[PDB]
């Protein structure tokens, strides 16, 4: 189920990460390696993780992509995808994002959770996740595909760490008792303009299910979700471009707001 040699994985991971580190967009790697499988792409992504860990970055969480059934079908995929978060991805609520360090960033409103118990697959589901949640926390992701290409290419995107680049936690944390995630309304404003609306159920029908899918995806590689893991469950709103000078504020129903300033 793999077509990349070890040397190719290592080279691809270096190439792709270099696009992020040097803020330089590249051609999607599936154009040069069309035989690349998702397993290949995850091999590349996890090698990027190791590259970051090797230079001392902490891996501080995981994020989900393609958490819309409709988008999955249109991307021809059967499950979401995931990526990892590095420490330097983190932006404090109200904080600054330096667009000169990014290629073509977009933001999306999400709900993250931190688990208090381990989750594993296969066959993990909502019941398991619900019992394992410590708290939830409003989070806006800044995603930035390192590819110059227009059309989404899920295998390339996976290899590019699911386009992860920054995340902004904010608003108020709550326990699952205090929030109904399916009906959790989200309003994204950019420069004062309401640009996107969404409700938590836009993530699979239930945002917490994304965490179960994450556990099941991880199980395929003999991995699981340790207790204490921070997971961004997926895009509640469509992704919205941001540019220097933009200020954004995402309002979470009953959970305050997340904001960020782009320069
Ligand atoms: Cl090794
Ligand atoms: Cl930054
Ligand atoms: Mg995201």
């Amino acid at each position: 189920n793999r077509t990349l040699t070890r040397e190719q994985v290592l080279a691809l991971a270096e190439h792709i990460e270099n696009a992020e580190l040097n803020v330089h967009d590249i051609g999607k790697v599936t154009n040069d390696f069309p035989e690349m499988t998702f397993a290949d792409a995850y091999d590349v992504q996890w090698e990027i993780r190791r590259r970051k860990e090797a230079r001392g970055n902490k891996i501080v969480g995981l994020k989900m992509g393609l958490t819309s059934w409709a988008k999955m079908a249109q991307m021809g995929v059967e499950t979401p995808i995931y990526g990892f978060l590095a420490d330097y991805f983190s932006v404090p609520d109200g904080g600054v994002v330096d667009c000169s360090k990014l290629i073509h960033p977009k933001i999306e409103a999400e709900i993250s959770v931190v688990t208090k118990a381990p989750l594993h697959g296969p066959g993990c589901h909502l019941g398991d996740v619900i019992a394992a949640i410590d708290y939830v926390i409003p989070t806006v992701e800044v995603i930035d595909s390192r590819y110059e290409n227009f059309k989404f290419d899920p295998i390339s995107v996976v290899a590019d760490n699911a386009s992860s680049t920054r995340f902004i936690t904010g608003g108020r944390m709550a326990s699952l008792e205090e929030v109904d995630l399916r009906t959790l309304g989200v309003v994204m404003e950019k420069n004062g303009e309401v640009v996107e609306l969404g409700a938590g159920a836009a993530v699979l029908g239930h945002p917490l299910s994304s965490v179960a899918m994450l556990a099941n995806l991880l199980a395929e590689r003999g991995e699981h979700i340790p207790a204490g893991t921070f997971i961004m469950t997926g895009g509640i709103t469509a992704a919205v471009p941001v540019a220097p000078g933009d200020n954004i504020t995402v309002r979470y129903q009953g959970l305050g707001s997340v904001s960020a300033r782009f320069i």
